């Protein structure tokens, strides 16, 4: 551990009959600019996935994890200036969290990401904070335990106050989605789920090898 | 049983003044879309259905089917990509869900599909998983018996865990519309009403025979 | 009775600039849709009111009740493609309910329509349904009570399930609209208003003689 | 008082880029709408509102009161229609109330309106109407009794069943802001905070003494 | 202290497409305006901040502090009015706060504004002021004691009551973002947490030198 990492989810919605059908240089800008992100060295794209059929106001995400959150917004305005990727796309959704020094975020080991990642925001109760350790404790404890069915599913739970309207972000990832399906659906068996005020929008994609393949099927 | 099927319900929203006056030739290209999807057996599509005087915010829907989820994402991305019936629509909402392997939905089973169907999500209470079973096993016979009155109403319910808002998927099928009205008044007496959180928006709508039928009838 | 009767509130926003300064080809063309309903003989149109005044996204509103609901998909459908009016409208709500087979709806009577309606969808608590049948008829016998004070005022209460995200659709007609608040005053002062979940958003118009009235009032 | 005078609150936005300019036309011909107004007798305009900075979607606001409410109809869809004025806005909210025949609302007496306003509806708790009349009543005298510390601060309570969404439109005219303010800020010190539920949108604005200072500093 | 101010965070959203590519001239008239706001020494612009990354619907804010209210309204409109920056720009979201002659808002005291700031409406409970003032007071001193290991956070809580849908003010303004990450979540181990009803939307946002840096990103 020891590190700072700001973390962030860029949801973006494509603006129909706004991409046209020539596509090849939108792709090849695209590819350099993610390319001069990695090689610059401050912003570590995690993952870029189609959100397609997920829901009505989503079509693709960027994952992505800086140290400092000013090279993130560096990042995101500069997307949505100097690429016609970023031009002809609506945001949707930003998910925002940061990383600050017993179990870290997948992210943080430096885990090789799953095919299929779901996300969503997450607020606790009122009274979540000030329970009785004992019994916050007990209850972290048997929710944890309600996953150890899915070792293959693997959770990042980052804190997201003051970063949003959030208090935590939560994303799952795994190579199949059936098994997010049945882990989410088991994890509704615990006690935590009394204390639970906001849990949506959820975001389900599929994790894509490289930009083309992302813009080849983005409507428009 | 033993076989896995993602399901999908998309919902679109016709733009008006986009379609046009003559439709002879989206209508072919739409037809020849779904043969192709028919002819490539990957993704079934279940059925076609008018919403048209519903709600203000949706025109028609497709339910699909297809093993796999990329498949159904592949399909809902060229419906919007490659049809002119699909550039010229907005889509209103996704519902999604998985079924694996009692009582099973209607469209595991092969039935024919009703003449109308209604379809909403669904939200259980924050307590109803970890509530006694036996209390939760009376509860839900409860709910199965009040709805043995409808022999002609075939119900799917399918878990859509992570792969949206909403917990699960509820499409009731029928010959007649009055028929799902008095299916769901009568529900409505029932003590699982005790343990609902969301259950809107519905979705009602009349199964067309082909995809002519359904452009000949949208805004111009 | 023993008449089955669905029922519409198709509630229009109109749009500025669309509609124009020359008015009286619309007006004809909107009339003769009428008439051409009319001689039809399936959908009656109960009546055709203003709502401007009223609320920020509604303009105006039809009433119409046919014998089944494909023939209110039908009309509503063809008012929104064949008319002039329709295509520079926008739907803002659509309220749709089921009388089927005490005390009667005032359009199944065959009532003259008031001056003034005002339009409503109900939705009543959880344990509505499953309360002790004394209790209810109590509570429902209360309610009618307090109505009695207003004979001026025809109350249409229709079951509205899986036609929307509703329960209940309620129309009060009256000569004046002063009735109409005096009565939901009164209304207020009852037990029923414990076991009440949603009755938004609220649609009060005038009715108005023939299309003309209308159209020459919208903004241009 | 024996005096029926239905009230309105139409709030608009102004679309930018709309306006233009040059705005002496524009100003000739709504002051010359609300001369009009002012000639035939029938609608009196109590007052025009400049609510910019209030919040995002507001920009002025016409406080007008009339005997019958379709003169009111007439008047507002007369501005909307033949005033560049009210074609180069959108309406944003509508709050209609009726004051029927103990205290008794400022406009009613004719006093003479404040140089600030601000105005909200109100609705009750569910349980308020059928609660104990001893109770309500100590409940109200308290509520009253907490605004004697601002004799310049008038206040309209307007019922508003009907008319829309809400059950009571309120409306406080004061010399100074800041005595508003501080009324609010008492006012949350009153057991009737118990029997609250919705008193939101608020619409804060400045009195214009005529439309022209309204219309130059519009957005363009 | 015998300062009455109003402060004002005004929330912009940049239209894509609109700013264009040649900035020198927006920029220079961007600057021109905030000189002549400076030189009037009516409205003190206490702040501009890049919100980039924060959330959706949000691009840029400006935090100015006036003695009247008026004076704010002036600069709003004509920033919205004169300058093409304020042409091309969408209000997403206005936060008006009054503050009256204990502890007193960091720009009261004129300490030197933080690089990063977070700004979020706050709504307490019903019962909140009702409550008794010995154990109100006590929850307040425990939530005071509770950001007294942040001394490098400074905090701004100005009421708002009739300025908006809201009661109060806070905003957060630390050389790190982190130290106000860490603040929120510390603060949420209290009792005050039990008296909470509205605390979003949250804006948080880095403060720029001049105009010329937060022109120089906005989306093109």
């Amino acid at each position: 551990n020891s590190m700072q990492r700001y973390s962030q989810f860029a949801v973006f919605r494509a603006i129909p009959g706004a991409l046209g059908s020539d596509r090849a240089e939108i792709v090849a800008q695209a590819q350099s600019f993610f390319d001069g992100l990695e090689t610059a060295g401050k912003v570590e794209v995690r993952g870029i996935y189609d959100l397609a059929g997920c829901r009505a106001e989503a079509d693709f995400m960027i994952w992505w994890i800086a140290e400092e959150f000013e090279e993130i917004q560096a990042a995101f305005a500069r997307f949505r200036r100097e690429t016609v990727l970023g031009q002809v796309s609506e945001v949707a959704w930003l998910g925002n969290s940061l990383h600050r020094p017993s179990h870290l975020p997948s992210f943080i080991m430096g885990e090789i990401p799953g095919d299929w990642i779901t996300v969503y925001p997450f607020v606790r109760s009122y009274d979540w904070y000030i329970m009785d350790p004992q019994k916050r404790r007990k209850i972290l404890a048997e929710h944890g335990q309600a996953a150890r069915d899915f070792p293959d599913v693997r959770a990042n739970t980052v804190p997201a106050f003051a970063l949003g309207d959030y208090e935590w972000m939560l994303a799952f990832e795994a190579p199949r989605l059936d098994r997010i399906v049945d882990l989410m659906h088991k994890m509704r068996y615990t006690e935590a789920r009394l204390h639970v005020r906001e849990e949506t929008p959820f975001f389900t994609g599929r994790r894509v090898s490289e930009v083309s393949e992302l813009v080849n099927v983005l409507p428009g």
